[PDB]
């Protein structure tokens, strides 16, 4: 079970080094930590993205979608829920991941696409509260028409909460704010729109239960209780959204061993074609450093397409520098004709 | 004056992101493009599916230009078409004056070049008052495939772009003839093969020697061939022309230029990984290019032309920083982005 190409990371770079690397006809494999391909996107699924090249305006949401299918053009293998926990490079040259539960992938090469690590929110604790992640308790704004009309309570003060609360102004019918503290540790910028509007804001207080309602699994009431005073308010909500910060992983290659030349203790040192002081071991996205890195979705384009042309000589030679355009590539003639049937 | 800050020279996918960028980053912005219509080479295959731009689902050459376009023009650039930009000069201020073929000139502080492989116009056919019939069924490109759904074809030419044409039209069109002046079909013998067990009918040593239009409209109903070898006058009934005999090129642009500008293999521009030349506050985007880390697609054109915006707004605005905001966080689309998801709330 030896594969040409495994992408370490299911985001832009990943998921188009999948695809690139199909377009060349490269055993092809997908590893991710999270159950669903996309990335960061995933943090910001709600905004209108307007700089992807020939893309016109479209949602966080509508964006991974076409990604996540992209990149699964030529089926590769995909491999969700796993965190790869270190890369070994063996003598005779392939490479052997080991994942958190101990299993093993090899490769003839590797693409660390890991962005900027493993992101996991900060969950709320209070008890059967994870129940309610499959209805009605966020901890992200999956879509601004999630809650046109709703009732919806943000707990936590971050920049992150200041910045949906005002999106949501306009949308929601109500928005309430309960921060910890007593200051919103927000931007003292974007803070004074938060509070000349509609949200309604509560301080030094905090959700200690959440009511479900006779016959329903949602949250109907939220238990407030205040840490200065003591009161133990109640309030009705169509919406919970968590925003308590996140927690980061990124002991990939501080677990591993190889001489992988590393820029400011995080990001690989690579060169414009993507390769990193490893043979057959690629960096693409937001993990890759150098002097013409774009730090966009676009650039991780580059990075990735880079990347796979590289590994496919790595592995093959005499193959040709470059990818045949995707217009003229016989790879997507079953495919294509498919779709002619479109008259 | 009339001193722009960015304009870029070329329409194709890396002007268009180029102009795109630049007006996200709020810099005056001019965009001049030889043809009538912006898009670059995909109007060689507007008919072709594309699928490996980043992000995007297989979409037509033709759906892909209207949608670079209209991200190009996003921020209202100033937009000259049908003017050929002749040489670029490098004033004493270090500013740029660039001079189109009629004289005109325009002044900017940064010039991104995007030429591509530079100016394309198909070889027309050498026949007295053809170009009437290029407003009907007389056509230099396919432009779209099922424009030709059930109907009956002629191509013109041999090559391997001829052979290619005739191979995706055969399995759409009643009937599919092609039309050579030589003795073999001097594409590559691969798909020759297929064309010539297929439906398609081939007349060689022959070629289009009149047009004949209908009496009650003026597209084109009967070409007139004629064997070069035999002799021989044939008729021929046919709803579309297509003529496919090469291209005329025009790279004089940078030749006519007096710039001390670093030159690959005498045309494409010497850049570094950052799309900046040898030359201040002159920059190039997409397949005009070259440094060891180009990416010879569309969607390298897009990280050419980011690349070079940034740096044209630092070199314009020293203290700028070395990004552009990210577009979802951008303040500059906040009241198009109202309206959209005023729309989007039914
Ligand atoms: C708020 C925000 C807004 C942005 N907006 C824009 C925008 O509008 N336009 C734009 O062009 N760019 C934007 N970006 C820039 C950024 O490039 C993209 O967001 C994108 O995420 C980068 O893609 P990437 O694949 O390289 O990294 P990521 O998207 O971070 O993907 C990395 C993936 O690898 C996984 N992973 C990491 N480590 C491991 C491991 N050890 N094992 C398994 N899986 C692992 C992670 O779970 C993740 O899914 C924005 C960034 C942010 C933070
Ligand atoms: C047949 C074919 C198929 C392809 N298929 C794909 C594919 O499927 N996917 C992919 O990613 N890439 C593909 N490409 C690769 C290529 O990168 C794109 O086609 C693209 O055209 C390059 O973008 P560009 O903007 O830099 O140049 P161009 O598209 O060539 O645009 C340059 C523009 O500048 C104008 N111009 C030039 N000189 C002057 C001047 N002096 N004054 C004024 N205007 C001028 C020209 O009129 C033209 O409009 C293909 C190429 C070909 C030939």
């Amino acid at each position: 079970e030896l594969f040409d190409v495994t992408v370490i990371g299911g985001g832009p770079a990943g998921l188009y080094s999948a695809f690139y690397s199909g377009l060349r006809e490269m055993r092809t494999k997908i590893i991710e930590f999270h159950p669903h391909l996309g990335g960061k996107i995933h943090v910001y699924p709600e905004k209108m993205i307007w700089d992807v090249g020939g893309l016109l305006p479209v949602t966080g949401d509508k964006l991974i979608e076409q990604l996540v299918q992209q990149g699964l053009t030529f089926k590769p293998e995909v491999v969700l829920d796993t965190k790869v926990e270190s890369i070994i490079r063996n003598q005779d040259g392939t490479f052997t991941l080991k994942t958190s539960t101990g299993e093993e992938h090899f490769s003839k090469t590797v693409i660390v696409a890991t962005g900027s690590g493993i992101l996991k929110p900060q969950k709320l604790s209070i008890e059967g509260a994870e129940r309610f992640e499959v209805s009605n308790l966020n901890y992200t704004v999956k879509s601004l028409k999630r809650f046109k009309g709703k009732t919806v309570i943000i707990s936590g003060g971050g920049n992150s909460a200041v910045d949906w609360a005002n999106e949501l102004e306009p949308i929601a019918k109500k928005v309430y704010v309960t921060y910890r503290k007593e200051e919103l540790s927000g931007h003292e910028a974007q803070v004074k729109q938060l509070m000349n509007s509609s949200a309604e804001c509560f301080f030094n207080t905090s959700i200690t239960k959440l009511i479900a309602g006779d016959n329903h699994e949602a949250i109907e009431y939220v238990e407030l209780t205040n840490h200065e005073t003591g009161e133990v308010s109640h309030l009705p909500i169509d919406e919970v959204i968590i925003n308590h910060g996140y927690e980061r992983d990124i002991t990939l290659l501080e677990n591993s061993e190889l001489d992988v030349a590393i820029i400011d203790n995080y990001y690989i040192a690579g060169n414009a074609n993507s390769e990193s002081s490893v043979d057959g071991l690629y960096a693409a996205g937001d993990i890759l450093k150098h002097e013409g890195k774009l730090h966009l979705i676009a650039g991780a384009f580059q990075d990735a397409g880079n990347a796979v042309n590289k590994a496919k000589q790595f592995i093959q030679p005499d193959a040709s520098e470059y990818g045949m355009v995707s217009s003229h590539n016989e790879v997507f003639k079953k495919r294509n004709r498919e779709l002619i049937k479109q008259m």
